[PDB]
């Protein structure tokens, strides 16, 4: 958890203009979080570059968390293994409202951050779920309440988040 170069945006909630696999690389968090589906297929976005960091291992993994368990539900996680990224990687499914899928269950994305002390996270239902990013850090600011370090890859996002934030 050697965390640099962030931003503490409010008491718990610190960003950097990052990619997470590097971060996760680095500081070799207790927990990473990665922006999952509910069947845990790591096709695109964050998860794809986590799985590939992992070397697929994360969606061997993932397939036979799936087949003993069943799918995750939206809103919902589960710990898995971190492998060389992480201790522990939380997979957390947000909504994906380019599908419909409603906009408050973004809330209950987040409160799944709250069973750890520390996390190294992404922004949820932000890319290709489409939700508005800038809502989605707002979310996260009113909803964690334990210590969450945000990695944002794209620079432009990164100024417009501290931009509408500080
Ligand atoms: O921070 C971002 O720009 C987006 C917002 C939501 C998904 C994030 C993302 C996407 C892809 C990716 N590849 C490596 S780190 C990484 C991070």
């Amino acid at each position: 958890n050697s965390f640099s170069g962030y931003l503490k945006l409010t008491d718990n909630v610190y960003i950097k203009n990052a990619d997470i696999v590097e971060e996760a690389k680095k500081v070799k968090p207790t927990v990473v979080v990665n922006a999952a589906n509910v069947y845990l297929k790591h096709g695109g976005g964050v998860a794809g570059a986590l799985n590939k960091a992992t070397n697929n291992a994360m969606q061997v993994e993932s397939d036979d968390y799936i087949a003993t368990n069943g799918p995750l539900k939206v809103g919902g996680s589960c710990v898995l293994s971190g492998h060389n990224l992480a201790k522990h990687c939380l997979h957390v499914v947000g909504p994906n409202v380019n599908k419909g899928e409603d906009i408050q269950l973004l809330k209950s994305a987040y409160e799944n951050f709250n069973q750890h002390e520390v996390l190294l996270a992404p922004l949820l239902s932000a890319g290709i779920f489409g939700a508005d990013p800038i809502h989605s850090l707002r979310v996260c600011v009113d909803t964690v309440r334990t210590n969450v370090y945000l990695a944002v890859f794209d620079k432009n996002l990164y100024d417009k988040l501290v931009s509408s934030f500080l």
